[PDB]
């Protein structure tokens, strides 16, 4: 069934320490958006995140600038930070920006818990099927794709691609959305399309709106 | 933009007369489901319907048994009742079950205000594109199609067919849905797919749930 993913994004240590866990009571999957920190504070802030959310599963996500994130890193810095956090903290899942940082993907080959991710804020690309195929054939823990529609048909394409790949790979977990106001319908289509990880806020949708929609759709 | 269609379905005259119009305040399009009456009471009940809803546009719908309705009529009886109601009352729109009563469609050729309708409660048929094409090429006032999905892909097919036909015929108004719990997503997809007439209740969805969804999608 559907899994709700809620982000945690402290900008410093005093903030991370100060987080209210009761805010996350309805959620068992936490995404630490480590890109909200300066690169030199990520490892310092990790203990607070892992200690606070010890009751939940934790995703380590270093969302980099080319993928819409708040940190600018070389692919080398990127993989080095991921591996250091991994070696010490053992996050349940690790986000890897497959296309942006493909040059260092060979360093990540042995990980069974990757969320292979791809975000396109410009368009729904003409080779989207090929992107699904390449990511799905790797059989990561999750295939995560977010694309910007430039027409209503773009939104339907995202939905139909997810359904086709899910039907061919029923054991593969997907988190796929069409972004923007235009693509918002796709955010409530996970049960139809085969997208089971739902990224929410506490285009973008809150947990409250999600619940209300899941109500009507059951 | 979207038009909400609310049904009126009295089973006798005392009932029709007794209807509370304030229930329909948010709605400017009324569907008189005349099939809830015995055939010999439809014309007797019409004055009450047309007088009560004089402020709104009115659809005359004789939904027959093979299309999921509450009356059993020959195609001849069907067209005769429609034409009598039309001659006296001038309904703003008339529903015509294009496939079920095709044998008498020649009698309806000159009407510019038809809702050509098709309901399949068994499946999403393999020639659905052909059904869209035949109905759309007639350029009725509305093409109305409701089909039962037997898989998630069936729901997406209904949605993609509507979008393709809408894009090719942007002046054509559509009212298309995938039925059941499975197809419920399609009921909130009208803006994406190009379905602008929304049939509600006061799978099936109420005006209240609709409003709440239109809120989130804008
Ligand atoms: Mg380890
Ligand atoms: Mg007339």
């Amino acid at each position: 069934a559907m899994r709700i993913v809620a982000p945690v994004m402290p900008r410093h240590f005093d903030e991370a320490q100060a987080i209210d866990i009761s805010k996350y009571e309805d959620v068992n999957l936490i995404e630490w958006r480590a890109d909200f920190l300066p690169k030199d504070e990520i490892v310092a802030v990790a203990p607070a995140i892992f200690e606070k959310f010890a009751g939940k599963e934790i995703i380590f996500t270093l969302r980099t600038v080319q993928e819409g994130g708040n940190i600018t890193l070389s692919s080398q810095e990127y993989v080095d930070i991921i591996k250091e956090i991994n070696a010490i903290y053992n996050p349940d899942y690790i986000d890897f920006e497959y296309f942006t940082h493909k040059s260092v993907f060979q360093e990540m080959l042995d990980f069974p818990n990757l969320i292979l991710s791809y975000h396109n804020f410009e368009e729904t690309p003409e080779n989207l099927m090929e992107a699904f195929s390449e990511m799905t054939k790797l059989a990561p823990r999750v295939v995560k794709i977010a694309v910007m529609p430039q027409s209503e048909q773009d939104v339907l394409d995202l939905m139909n691609y997810t359904r086709g790949f899910k039907t061919l790979n029923p054991e593969q977990e997907f988190a796929t959305i069409s972004m923007g106001k235009l693509g918002r319908l796709s955010r409530f289509a996970g049960d139809v399309i085969g997208s089971s990880w739902t990224y929410v806020s506490l285009g973008q949708v809150t947990l409250n709106d999600m619940k209300r929609i899941i109500e009507v759709l059951e």
